[PDB]
């Protein structure tokens, strides 16, 4: 039927609990306190974490540099540019 949220907004859920999986290893919280809304600012994603952060998805979700994850507002903006990578 209709899209909702979006056309094949699915496709990002598929990939976004992998992202959250990802991030809750590199900043060491629980995977459960993770989300696709989350900002990098609430998380203290700092440069050496996104350099860590960008060699964890690239090894885990899909490639990526840290350029793009300094760009990010959060992890909703990223999932959108892996999903797009496969
Ligand atoms: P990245 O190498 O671009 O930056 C790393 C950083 C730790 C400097 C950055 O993430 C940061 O927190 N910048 C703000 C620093 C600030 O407002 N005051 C100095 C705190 S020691």
């Amino acid at each position: 039927g209709p899209g909702s949220a979006a056309a094949d907004d699915g496709r990002r859920a598929e990939l976004a609990d992998r992202v959250s999986r990802t991030v809750a290893d590199t900043i060491g919280r629980p995977a459960g306190s993770i989300g696709g809304h989350t900002s990098l600012e609430s998380m203290g994603l700092d440069s050496v974490m996104i350099r860590a952060l960008a060699s964890r998805l690239s090894a885990e979700v899909a490639p990526v540099g840290p350029e793009m994850l300094f760009g990010l507002r959060d992890l909703d903006e990223l999932v959108d540019h892996l999903v797009a990578a496969r």
